């Protein structure tokens, strides 16, 4: 039978109110013999009726696949409220119900400490900067860095980890040629995270 | 009908000899009637007999789970040995079959470096101490932390981390009382990893 998966908004599109926070309802395996597909939108229980369906477009393997995109309100998703997809379908025994929603908890405010590669690793030619952000939830969150008000580019961050205070705490590295960092260029790591004062800190590392 | 999962050894079992490396064989989807399952197990497709299936276990959703664990030798492991786990039950029109062995390539050495606190960080009553591991393959790796000999618990490390050339990265971050670090006392990050000298390398930070 058919199989839905729902999908949250990005960090990034719930904390500025420029960008445009999206759920997204993904149905596949919808079979040919039962092609037709119905959505329901709920927001905490209450059914809404803004959502924009597509037209089901057919897949390699012969099945169809179905997605219905509803835009939320930023405080509506900071605020904690449920949004519900509801998928009919004549092959199923009765619809298929989702439900996705910010992780429930108290806000926490990340500390963003920037620190400087160690001793060691100045015999090579890149180094590394390490942007450690912690005691934060819940753990939606975006990392990016910039020099010069440009974005540097080579970094990686780790996944949110579950620290042992409830909060949540990672680590962003960014690798740049020892030479940059020996001539004293600025590099700044950026936080953006609902609990954060305009949902966004920087904090700036340089020799 | 059933589900076959097939798990690998931990990585700190692999890398010391002392330790016990068990590759694991966990079937769920096992009906209330007849929860039986048989075993067989292939090493290079070379069968062996010395796996132990655990007692049934069953489940919230009144499925049982059934586990079959088979010990391996640490080099058997180390080389790359492919392990196939058959699994044959009354429910099943053919024997399902999966396979694991480590991932393929050339292991790559971590370079691991400690980070003190952040100077910002300091007005806390606690302290992260930072170990940044680096550079590594495969991502099979294990971390610990300790002080003058005995073992800390106040620490936390995140998964392997795909860097842009391929090897793996992780940080992990110790928990201590700022009171502890600014006496100067010696803290430890212990790596295990394939690639190092007697599988074990440690690097030591203070103030
Ligand atoms: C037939 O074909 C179809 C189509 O496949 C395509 O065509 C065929 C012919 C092939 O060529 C194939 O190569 C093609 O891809 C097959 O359809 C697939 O079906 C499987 C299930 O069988 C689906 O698997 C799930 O995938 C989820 C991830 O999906 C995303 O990521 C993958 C990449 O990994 C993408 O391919 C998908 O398209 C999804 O991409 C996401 O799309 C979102 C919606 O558009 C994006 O979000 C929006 O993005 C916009 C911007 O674009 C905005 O930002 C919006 O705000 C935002 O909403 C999103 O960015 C994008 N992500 C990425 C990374 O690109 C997995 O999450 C999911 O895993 C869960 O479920 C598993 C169980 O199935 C479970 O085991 C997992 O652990 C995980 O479990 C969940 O986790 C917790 C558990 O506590 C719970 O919360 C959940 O309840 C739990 N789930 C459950 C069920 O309990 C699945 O693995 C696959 O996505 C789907 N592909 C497509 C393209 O739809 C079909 O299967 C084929 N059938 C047969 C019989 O062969
Ligand atoms: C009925 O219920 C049962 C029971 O469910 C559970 O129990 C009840 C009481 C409820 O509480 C319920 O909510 C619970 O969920 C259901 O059984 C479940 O069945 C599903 C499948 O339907 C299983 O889902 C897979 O899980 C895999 C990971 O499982 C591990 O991690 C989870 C983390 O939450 C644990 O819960 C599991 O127990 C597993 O834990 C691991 O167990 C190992 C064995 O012991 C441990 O290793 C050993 O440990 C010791 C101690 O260290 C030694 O070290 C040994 O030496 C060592 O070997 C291991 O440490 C431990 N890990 C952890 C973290 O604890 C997923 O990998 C898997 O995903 C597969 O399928 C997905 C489908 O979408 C797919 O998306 C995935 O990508 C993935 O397979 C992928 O396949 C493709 C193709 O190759 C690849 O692209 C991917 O790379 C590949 N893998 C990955 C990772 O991408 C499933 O999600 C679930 O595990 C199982 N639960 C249990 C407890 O067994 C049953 O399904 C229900 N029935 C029905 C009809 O609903």
């Amino acid at each position: 039978g058919p199989s839905v998966f729902l999908f949250p908004p990005k960090p990034k599109d719930t904390l500025m109110i420029s960008r445009t926070p999206e759920v997204t309802c993904v149905v596949v395996d919808v079979s040919h013999e039962d092609p037709e597909v119905k959505f329901n939108w709920y927001v905490d229980g209450v059914e809404v009726h803004n959502a924009k369906t597509k037209p089901r477009e057919e897949q390699y393997n012969s099945t169809y696949r179905v997605v219905s995109v509803l835009t939320v309100l930023h405080q509506d998703w900071l605020n904690g409220k449920e949004y519900k997809c509801k998928v009919s379908n004549k092959a199923l025994p009765a619809p298929i119900e989702k439900t996705i929603s910010k992780a429930k908890g108290q806000p926490r405010e990340p500390q963003v400490y920037t620190l400087p590669p160690s001793r060691e690793e100045m015999t090579k030619n890149q180094v590394s900067l390490t942007c450690l952000v912690k005691g934060f939830y819940p753990s939606d969150i975006a990392v990016e860095w910039e020099s010069n008000g440009q974005p540097e580019n080579n970094y990686k961050t780790t996944p949110p980890v579950l620290d042992s205070d409830g909060s949540f705490f990672l680590y962003s590295k960014l690798t740049v040629d020892k030479s940059r960092w020996q001539q004293g260029n600025v590099f700044s790591c950026s936080v953006m995270h609902e609990a954060l004062h305009n949902h966004y800190t920087q904090k700036s590392l340089s020799l």
